[PDB]
């Protein structure tokens, strides 16, 4: 989906409070209300739908330079949730670049600073 309305949907489902639900896609964008945020990986249980949603996301950041607050925010995720998702390279001035994640989970609450990253960049 394009990246304002992959925006517009994730930001809807964290309107609606489910922020802390990964993030479900195969069309529309659904929040898991099955099962928690746990790092896991298709191997370890996270859904295909799990997968796509994350790896969509990430696709949509490639070389997006993330800044020291959205950052802050990501590293508010790993602390809040204990585990670290996030491969990020620095990119000086406390920015980074996201290069891989560490699970196939991403929670809406994270989708939604990465998708705003995205489309700052884009103006």
């Amino acid at each position: 989906l394009s990246l304002s309305d992959l925006h517009r949907q994730v930001s809807r489902l964290v309107q609606q409070e489910s922020g802390d639900c990964t993030g479900k896609l195969r069309g529309n964008v659904a929040a898991n209300k099955e099962t928690t945020f746990q790092g896991l990986t298709i191997a370890s249980g996270a859904r295909e739908s799990e997968k796509v949603f994350a790896q969509t996301v990430l696709s949509h950041v490639a070389n997006v330079v993330l800044t020291q607050e959205d950052t802050a925010k990501l590293l508010q995720s790993t602390v809040k949730h204990n585990l670290n998702n996030y491969d990020l390279r620095s990119v000086g001035n406390g920015n980074s670049v996201l290069v891989s994640l560490r699970s196939d989970q991403m929670t809406l609450q994270d989708a939604k600073v990465l998708l705003e990253a995205a489309l700052r960049q884009e103006s």
